[PDB]
C-alpha cells in the first residue's frame, strides 16, 4: 500500500496520494481507474486516479471528457469524493463534487447551476491564499461545481461542467490534471472506488469519403468498378490523400477495402506526413479496417491512404474512408 | 460492439479484433484490461487486450512481464484461451496457452517444459507457410507453452516463459505485442475476460533498492552544501543547485524515492532528471522529513546521469535532501 506521498502510472492510469502533516493514509491501486484509500486524523489528505497532461491544452484541444464511477464513500468529518484537477496559465485547482463528508463545499455564495447527469450542481469561485499547489506556495482560484444532493455512483460529463464555468466567465487553462477523488481535511474515513473510467473523446456525425473522389498520386493510382466503385493502389508510393478539417482532436478512421487476392493487402494512414497507422485486407472480399483512437489535433490535415509494402503479390482495392 | 477488424486503445489496453472471411464474431470493450467476446462458424478469429510496442527493444529492454488474469470461457469447437503477440527480426508469433475448447495445441513434439504458476506446460516451436502475420502473408515460426491441464485464471510470469523458451534455442526479436487473447478455429463460442492486468517492470527475484545519500553526490551551482539538521544531507539554495551521480541501471524501469524536506512551511520542488532529460518533480509541502515517491520512470538499461536539482527557487525557501532511493 502507499503511505507517503508519490505520483506514478498504474494501469493507464495517472495516480497520486498526496497529504500534509499530520495523521496517516494508505491507498491501494486496484485495476483500470480504481483504488481504496483510508486515513486518520489528517490535516489534508488527496487520493487520486485520472490522467495527467503536458499543459500545452485547453480542455477543447483535448477533446470531450466523461467519467464513469462507483464508490463505497466512508468519511468521518470533512471529505469530498469529487473530480479534480488544475489548469495553468492561470492556475486554477477545480473541483466536481458528487458527494461530502460533514459539510457541503465551499461556502458563498453561487454563480450559477448546471442541470446535468440527472442532477444539479451549483457553481462557485473562491480563493486559496499561499496553499500548497503544483507550481508551489501560491495564490490561486477555485473553481467548483457541487451536487444539490448527495450520491456515490454514475456519470460525470466533465466537459459539460468546464463549458459552464467559462461561460459564467470562470476563465480556464491550459490542462494539467483531470481525476476523480478523495479528499479529507481534519478526519479520518475511508473509500473503495470500485469503478472509475475516464474517456476523452467520447461521443457528444461520420464524414465519408469516397476513395475515387480524392486525389491520386504515385507511378500507377487509378479507379476501379470491381470488386466496388473506388481505386486500387498498385505500387509503392500508389495513394489517395484528401485534406480535412478536424474540428476535434480524436478520430477513428474506417477503410473499406480488399486485397485482389487471398494475399494480405497493407494500406498505411498518414495524417500530415506522419503514419499513424496499417489497415490491413487479408483477404479479395471488402472488408471494413478500422484504426481507432488516432489524436490528430483539431486542424485542416492531410489524410494520406498509401501502399509502402507492396512486392508484386496483391493490390490494394480502397472503395471509402469514414472518419468519426 | 465490435464486428469487424478494428485496433485502438481502449481504457489504456491496446486492443484489436481480428477474422478472417466466414462467420461472424462480436467484442465488447470493459475497463481496464476487460472484454467480452462472441463468435460463430468462423474460419479464424482473435480477440485481444493488451500491449503493442514500437518494435525496437527485446523484452529484456522492455522489463519483466507479468498478466493476472481471469475468464469464464465457453467455447466450442477449436479455441485457445493464451498470452498471444509478436516478435519481429526474427518474425514470430507465441503464445502461452492456459485453456483451449476441444483440441490441445499444437502438435508435434514438445522442446522442453516449464513449471511455473503453479502448473506445467510442454514448450513447441511449429511453422506457419503463407499465413497471414503482422508483416502481411508471410512464413514464420510459432513458439509455444501449453498447460499439460485447462486453467482459466491466475497468473501468467510471460518473463519466465520468453526465457524458457530462449534457453532452448527459440530466439525472441524486438517485442511487437503482448497480450490476452481468445483464439476461435472452425468453431464457435463465447468467453468474458472479467479480470486482465499486464504488469510491466514489476519485481523479479529479490532485485534490491539502492539508496545514494546526498552528501556523497557530486555538488554542483553556486551554493549547494551539506548539512545535519534535519538531517546528514545537502541543502539546495537557489537555481542551479543540485547533486548528481552516474547510476547503473540493470533494468529499463524505476522508481525515484528522496527524502527531503522544506526548510520551513513553504512547498519545496526538485527536478528529476535522467540522462540529461527531465523526468519529474519531487514536492516537499513543509519543514518535516519526507519522501516524496517518482514512480513508474521508464529510462532504459544503461549507465546514466541522475541529477536533483532546483530550478524554481525565489528565495522563499530552500531543499533538504536526505537520501534518493532507486528500486
Ligand atoms: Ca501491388
Ligand atoms: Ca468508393
Ligand atoms: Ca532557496
Ligand atoms: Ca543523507
Amino acid at each position: 500500500a502507499i503511505t507517503s506521498n508519490e505520483i506514478g502510472t498504474h494501469d493507464g492510469y495517472d495516480y497520486e496520494f498526496w497529504k500534509d502533516s499530520g495523521g496517516s493514509g494508505s491507498m491501494t491501486l486496484n485495476s483500470g481507474g480504481t483504488f481504496s484509500a483510508q486515513w486518520s486524523n489528517v490535516n489534508n489528505i488527496l487520493f487520486r486516479k485520472g490522467k495527467k497532461f503536458d499543459e500545452t491544452q485547453t480542455h477543447q484541444q483535448i477533446g470531450n471528457m466523461s467519467i464513469n464511477y462507483g464508490a463505497t464513500y466512508n468519511p468521518n468529518g470533512n471529505s469530498y469524493l469529487t473530480v479534480y484537477g488544475w489548469t495553468v496559465d492561470p492556475l486554477v485547482e477545480f473541483y466536481i463534487v458528487d458527494s461530502w463528508g460533514t459539510w457541503r463545499p465551499p461556502g458563498g455564495t453561487p454563480k450559477g447551476t448546471i442541470n446535468v447527469d440527472g442532477g444539479t450542481y451549483q457553481i462557485y469561485e473562491t480563493t486559496r491564499y499561499n496553499q500548497p499547489s503544483i507550481k508551489g506556495t501560491a495564490t490561486f482560484q477555485q473553481y467548483w461545481s457541487v451536487r444539490t444532493s448527495k450520491r456515490t455512483s454514475g456519470t460525470i460529463s466533465v466537459s459539460e461542467h468546464f463549458r459552464a464555468w467559462e461561460s459564467l466567465g470562470m476563465n480556464m487553462g491550459n490542462m494539467y490534471e483531470v481525476a476523480l477523488t478523495v479528499e479529507g481535511y481534519q478526519s479520518s474515513g475511508s473509500a473503495n472506488v470500485y469503478s472509475n473510467t475516464l474517456t476523452i473523446g467520447g461521443q457528444s456525425q461520420a464524414t465519408r469519403v469516397e476513395a475515387e473522389s480524392m486525389t491520386k498520386g504515385g507511378p500507377y493510382t487509378s479507379n476501379i468498378t470491381s470488386p466496388f466503385n473506388g481505386v486500387a493502389l498498385y505500387a509503392n508510393g500508389d495513394n489517395v490523400s484528401f485534406n480535412h478539417s478536424f474540428t476535434k482532436a480524436n478520430s477513428s478512421f474506417s477503410l473499406r477495402g480488399a486485397s485482389n487476392n487471398s494475399n494480405m493487402a497493407r494500406v498505411d494512414l498518414r495524417i500530415g506526413g506522419q503514419n499513424r497507422g496499417t489497415f490491413y485486407f487479408g483477404d479479395q472480399y471488402p472488408a471494413v479496417y478500422t484504426i481507432n483512437n488516432i489524436n490528430h489535433g483539431i486542424g485542416n490535415q492531410l489524410v494520406e491512404l498509401i501502399v509502402t509494402a507492396d512486392d508484386g503479390t496483391w493490390d490494394a482495392y480502397l472503395d471509402y474512408l469514414e472518419i468519426r
